[PDB]
């Protein structure tokens, strides 16, 4: 009578086994944290509310009051609680086939669907736990805060507090660590486990390292991408397998209805990125078979001719393009007029004649072409710190579940596999509460997981016929019946359902424990299967399939009733070492399963445990791919490097480990107003515009910089292809002579951490540039390091405790000296210009010499290029080069230009350019003197000041900041006799403080913080040779000696029997523009801005409109300067500005500009300020060094939010008393210092309120205690906090002598308690630094009583 239950998944995962025992999920609650839900769906129902946890709306209201939750609502007997956490509302339904799509709804159907009504297959669809209640937390990623981790934490805490049994979380970041995830998220998950809550999370959908590019290289075995928080020990990580059955629109051939091997005449068909089958049919067609692709079309796929040329041929001959595969048994290809592909076997019988064809509109069941195969995108292990994740597998590919408005659809992902496990966890919890009632809250989540893992069914790849890797499937495929029928689970030393062995040498030895929850003894027979990765011998890449090595018999073991037994598994793996070390030279995985079964019958008591070890040193595998310079000299190739283009082309957008720098062209006719962007260090532009890694006379490349301020090769920064997650990355400089790298001359002020360049899709980068590692040729004290041979060293660590520090050394030259131009000969007979043989002044060496003249185009020797897309202006010399002859001479074309109009240019490998204009020394070869015309030089700031007695002597820069154009505006020097405030942002306006009929000697400029009254320690000081003539030597740009920007605040700038002290405030906070007022007098509009110490004071106001010219809001004029098309409006005597109508100017074209005392500029559209009514007020909320709720005078939250000047943190409100409550903020990166609740009153007198939440920023560090020898049995290592708390440290998995943790920045002490007879020698104290790794080397010293 009632429709049949679809069992496509249920027969596979064995759900009936628990359902028959009475475990359907009644009395349980599942919290689904997802995108959206339709709580009205026919599936969202329970059979009996008498046995349910939340019996009514009143029961939930009581739960809310007791939990302190004054939001969210009960919806029905199934959806007992819902809230939208992003928007803070009860708008829980999404997307209000694509029309009804809802990820969250799909997910909810899988765990707890309970439809009474039949879907399109004629079957009703049920979830794993159909009688369970649902809690729905609507949380998702948004532009304002991408992670939304803080909202997911609050949702987790709510679910636990309101009474959930299981939580299904889709949140995730690839390559998760087990022991170093975010502190508030890991704490929230740990409080859930303590409450008896199972936390179920998808593994992710990124496959392995390089999945969007190619298979990983056999030399790079750390390719795991399993995501965080699933990589946490507490959550259950879920991998996905493809369903054996698919429900979709198929293709029917009624004559082939008698073929049960061909799904009774129904076929699966595929299309490319563009779908055009709608234009062909909806819901009969005669087809015709073709044998040749030469002169509906039924055709066999051709390996020679493309899909395009097969389709085109069918159009020319006459209906449709039904392409059938040439490979038997193969799934349909992605093909990338109407066309579609389908199976070979299906068309071997379609091919036999001519007849019927019909594309069905309604979905139908079909066996999957890729069924019982691990999903291609399912995330593999290991964990970034080397633990075995994921934990288990469940069907996630082609899952048919609930969509909006009683609809249904198919979706693929670990996100569909996750609710299978969430549902199963509800049934196992219900089973343990009945059968093990004394098992406490705090222990139940670990046992639910252990039963599901041990009773899981081990997958065998149906193609290779080999056991799927534990790193891909985990413990195996979900078996619900086994987890509720057997009373058995398997554990290792750690008390977990899987074993992570650490490093392997010649032997694998581990202890396996079987637990019996039943009243009778069980005799099990066991064997262990050993596997490794299969490598393609032709490509030297991992195939991501396994190789079975050996099966070891273990014999029989008896597991006592209500008890446990422990066995030892020993395996000598040395016999395989030679063969496998050849294939995988940097080490390889040794993994598999210990399989237990009943000694009497094969079918009963099938329980198992996955294990994984690494043969080698997992902790010391390369973090960064070898440099492009080193790869090129060995003839090797990088994983992501594009080898196309000319020989040795290293275009900077390519993906490699190397050094980058900024280029700036040298012009001869005008000044350079723009740089050329970044380029690869050691590469130079050829005649075709391509950057080539050029060689010196010795055939080696040269890495050299010229830090002289001309913006051409001034610095060198690290760029890397990261193979593994890294931490504590920094750059350091040494003398080339300092081979041991003992005396650092300069260290990057900051340290870095980040992800491996996994490149799962186009959004994930294949390489990372770290501009923070830039070396500009200055020491730690900011002194100029002299020209010479240095070593630029990039050091970093893997995310594995005990790993050795890794480093990449680059030989680098500092050379600030232009090459030598002296003499040349010129032969009037042949026009031969012969310069003196090439010589460089410095160590870099001359790379190229050239000759050019200036081509006059449009009566100018230069070209002004206007890039409207970036609103940028470029100016370039029209350089026309003369060919260099084999003997190094040049034949000057005198018809093109006169002898005196030729330039001779010499450039070194460091970026130093010498240019001589032939003709500066002009009135058979005639001798000709050459000198550089100083064309390449550091720009100099306009100094047209005269210092009078009244002046303080303090100088600064001034520049008009742009609204439209992106060119660096003209800046000039100005006096600072008032408003001693600076904005160190290098925009040309008040960026620094400097000192200018007198004479000064021993000039000494020093800067000290506010409280340094005794002048004890300067933060910055001037460099040896400071003069009143050169303002650069005394200019302080709001930085430390190490080059870091000083924090906002006041400072002592003191010039030195004379000592001139001056207090300078630093602030780059943009001014906050208020709405002002608008009035219409005699038809003409009027704008009256609001009248305004602390650097927020306004020094100048502007009102203007941007007059559009030549399709742009900016103009370029020949001095060459770039300007905005600003038409100014004068201030009226009362204080207003007349916004008089102009023939083509609107209010959105008008602006109000303000400059503060610090030189920070803000501007706003007049139409934006006008959006606030004459009666309304504005409030702004911010953090100073998130989600908020505003309530009216009554206490009712505000509705119909009105946003001011395009800010989601600025609200337009009527007058009245209000309250603001800070609800969430990232507790991981920030700490709140002020009140969460703020009262503010908006009125006519106070029509603009600023409300700030004072926050302190948080940083992390890594501490590792590394010992001499292994610590004796009984030793405890912990870290002592400044607040007297002890953090227990555990022996690292890969480095047993090391103990470490990722901690918040602060002071710590390594505490060690040893048995009698030992002492620890060495420092235990550490003052940790941001993103830094602190290694503590300690000695275990034997001791005796005196
Ligand atoms: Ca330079
Ligand atoms: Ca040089
Ligand atoms: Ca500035």
């Amino acid at each position: 009578s009632l429709p049949p239950v679809n069992t496509d998944v249920h027969d596979w995962v064995k759900t009936k086994g628990a359902w028959d025992k009475g475990y359907k999920g009644q009395g349980k609650v599942v919290a689904v944290i997802a995108t959206g839900i339709d709580p009205a769906h026919q599936s969202m129902r329970i059979s009996d509310v008498s046995t349910a946890k939340v019996k009514s709306k009143e029961d939930m209201l009581a739960r809310q009051k007791a939990a302190g939750i004054n939001y969210g609502s009960w919806i029905n007997d199934k959806v007992v609680f819902a809230h939208n956490y992003v928007e803070n509302s009860d708008n829980i339904k999404e997307n209000q086939d694509t029309k009804y799509e809802s990820h969250g709804m799909h997910v909810t159907g899988i765990v707890a669907g309970n439809s009474k009504e039949a879907a399109a297959t004629g079957e009703r669809f049920l979830g794993i736990a159909p009688e369970a209640q649902v809690m729905f937390m609507r949380v998702f990623a948004n532009d304002i805060m991408g992670s939304a981790e803080s909202l997911f934490i609050k949702a987790i805490e709510d679910a636990v507090a309101l009474g959930a049994d299981v939580i299904n979380l889709s949140l995730g970041t690839a390559n998760g660590a087990q022991l170093s995830g975010s502190k508030p998220l890991m704490e929230a998950i740990e409080k859930a486990k303590k409450a008896g809550v199972s936390v179920v999370v998808a593994a992710g959908n990124e496959r392995v390292y390089g999945s969007d590019h190619d298979d990983p290289l056999a030399t790079n075995p750390d390719y795991g991408l399993v995501g965080s928080p699933s990589t946490g020990r507490t959550p259950t990580s879920v991998a996905a397998i493809n369903s054996k059955w698919v429900i979709q629109r198929l293709m029917t051939v009624k004559e082939l209805e008698n073929r049960a091997d061909l799904n009774h005449g129904k076929a699966i068909y595929s299309e490319s990125v563009d779908f055009k089958d709608i234009k062909d049919s909806l819901g009969q067609f005669a087809y015709v078979k073709e044998s040749t692709d030469a002169g509906i079309a039924l055709i066999e796929r051709d390996p020679n001719k493309t899909y395009d040329e097969m389709i085109a041929l069918a159009k020319k001959h006459g209906l449709g393009v039904l392409i059938f595969n040439n490979k038997p048994g193969q799934s349909n290809r992605s093909m990338r007029f109407i066309s579609h592909e389908f199976g070979k076997a299906m068309s071997q019988l379609n091919g036999n004649g001519t007849g019927s064809l019909e594309f069905d509109s309604v979905v139908s069941k079909a066996p999957s072409q890729k069924g019982n195969e691990m999903n291609h995108f399912s995330n593999w292990g290991l964990t970034s710190d080397g633990y075995l994740k994921p934990d288990i597998t469940a069907p996630g590919g082609d899952i048919y579940s609930t969509y909006n408005d009683n609809h249904y659809g198919s979706q693929t992902g670990t996100a569909m596999a996750s609710p299978q496990i969430a549902g199963a966890s509800l049934l196992v919890k219900q089973y343990l509460e009945k059968t093990q009632p004394n098992l406490p809250k705090e222990k139940i989540a670990d046992i639910v997981k252990n039963l599901l893992m041990s009773n899981a069914q081990i997958h065998v790849n149906p193609e290779t016929k080999t056991t799927t890797s534990p790193r891909q499937q985990g413990a195996g495929l979900l078996n619900i019946d086994g987890a509720v029928t057997s009373g058995l689970y398997v554990t290792g030393k750690d008390n977990y359902g899987s074993i992570s062995l650490g490093n392997i040498t010649d032997t694998m030895t581990f202890d396996v424990t079987v637990h019996n929850l039943s009243n009778k003894d069980k005799t099990l027979r066991y064997d262990t299967e050993l596997l490794t990765d299969h490598v393609d011998p032709q490509k030297g890449r991992f195939t991501l399939t396994s190789h079975s090595l050996k099966t070891y018999q273990g014999g029989e073991v008896t597991v006592p009733a209500n008890g446990k037994v422990t066995v030892r598994v020993t395996m000598d793996v040395s016999q395989f070492t030679k063969e496998l070390t050849k294939q995988m030279p940097n080490g390889y995985y040794l993994e598999g399963f210990v399989r237990f079964r009943d000694s009497q019958d094969d079918q009963l008591n099938r329980v198992n445990i996955p294990f994984v070890g690494f043969k080698g040193q997992f902790e010391n595998l390369a973090v960064a791919e070898e440099s492009i310079y080193r790869l090129k000299s060995q003839g090797k190739t990088g994983f992501y490097f594009d080898e196309s283009g000319p020989k040795d082309d290293i275009y900077v957008g390519k993906h490699f480990t190397g050094l980058v720098t900024l280029g700036s062209e040298t012009n001869v006719s005008t000044k350079t107003i723009s740089d050329n962007g970044l380029h690869t260090l050691g590469t130079f532009k050829n005649a075709d515009g391509k950057f080539i890694l050029e060689k010196n006379a010795q055939g080696n490349p040269v890495l050299a910089i010229s830090p002289n301020g001309d913006n051409n090769q001034d610095f060198a920064a690290f760029k890397g292809v990261f193979l593994r997650k890294y931490q504590g990355l920094k750059a350091s400089v040494y003398h080339a002579s300092d081979k041991e790298h003992k005396n650092p001359l300069w260290v990057s002020p900051e340290s870095f951490k980040g992800d491996k360049n996994f490149n799962s899709d186009i959004r994930f980068a294949k390489s990372t540039t770290l501009l923070g590692t830039a070396f500009s040729g200055k020491s730690l004290t900011g002194a100029e390091l002299p020209d010479g041979h240095y070593h630029y060293v990039v050091s970093y660590y893997p995310d594995v405790v005990g790993a050795k520090r890794q480093e990449m050394t680059f030989d680098m030259i500092l050379d600030r000296q232009k090459p030598v131009l002296s003499q040349a000969t010129f032969d009037p007979e042949t026009n031969r210009f012969k310069p003196e043989p090439l010589k460089d002044r410095g160590l870099a060496g001359v790379r190229k010499d050239s000759v050019f003249y200036l081509e006059r185009k449009d009566n100018k020797p230069y070209t002004v290029t206007i890039n409207d897309s970036y609103k940028y202006v470029s100016v370039e010399d029209n350089k026309t080069f003369v060919e260099r002859q084999a003997d190094g001479s040049f034949i000057l074309p005198l018809d093109k230009a006169k002898l005196g109009d030729f330039y001779y240019m010499v450039e070194d490998f460091a970026g130093n350019v010498a240019i001589a204009k032939l003709g500066d020394h002009l009135p058979t070869p005639i001798k000709l003197k050459l000198t550089d015309g100083n064309y390449q030089t550091k720009e100099t700031l306009k100094d047209n000041l005269e210092m009078t007695q009244s002046d303080t002597g303090l100088v600064t820069n001034q520049a008009q900041l742009a609204v439209v154009h992106r060119n660096q505006p003209q800046s000039q020097l100005t006096k600072m006799n008032q408003d001693f405030f600076i904005s160190p942002n290098e925009d040309g306006n008040k960026d620094f403080v400097a000192f200018k009929n007198n004479v000064y000697n021993d000039l000494t400029v020093n800067v000290y913080a506010k409280d340094d009254h005794q002048k004890q320690t300067p933060i910055w000081s001037s460099q040896a040779g400071a003069s009143v003539s050169a303002i650069e030597s005394t200019a302080w740009y709001g930085i430390t000696a190490r080059g870091s920007k000083v924090m906002p605040g006041d400072y002592q700038y003191v010039v030195t029997e004379h000592q001139k002290q001056y207090t300078i405030s630093v602030n780059d906070k943009k001014p906050m523009i208020t709405q002002g007022r608008f009035d219409t007098i005699n038809g003409v509009d009027h704008f009256t801005p609001d009248k305004t110490l602390d650097s927020s004071g306004i020094v100048r106001e502007e009102v203007f409109y941007l007059a559009k010219k030549n399709g742009r809001k900016f103009d370029v004029t020949e001095g060459i300067t770039v300007s905005d098309n600003k038409v100014y409006i004068p201030k009226n005597p009362d204080g207003s500005y007349t916004i008089s109508k102009r023939d083509g100017v609107t209010l959105s074209d008008y602006y109000y500009l303000v400059e503060d005392r610090a030189g920070n500029v803000s501007f706003a559209t007049l139409r934006d300020l006008k959006a606030v009514g004459k009666d309304k007020a504005v409030v702004n909320f911010g953090l100073d060094l998130f989600t908020y709720l505003v309530r009216d005078a009554d206490g009712k939250p505000i509705e119909n939010l009105e946003y001011y000047n395009n800010s989601g943190n600025s609200l337009i409100l009527p007058y009245g008393k209000y309250t603001v409550e800070l609800l969430t903020y990232d507790t991981n990166a920030a700490k709140l210092e002020s009140d969460k609740i703020v009262s503010f009153t908006l009125s006519a007198d106070n029509n603009f309120q600023q409300v700030t939440f004072k926050i302190t920023m948080l940083a992390t560090s890594q501490i590792t205690a590394h010992f001499d020898h292994l610590l004796p049995e009984g030793s405890r290592v912990s870290l002592k906090t400044a607040q007297d708390q002890l953090i227990p440290l555990e022996q690292s998995l890969y480095v047993p002598k090391a103990y470490g943790k990722t901690v918040q920045e602060g002071t710590y002490e390594v505490v060690v308690s040893l048995p009698k007879g030992y002492r620890i020698e060495g420092n235990t104290k550490v003052n940790t630094l941001p993103n830094e790794v602190h290694e503590l080397s300690l000695r275990l010293v034997k001791v005796g009583d005196a």
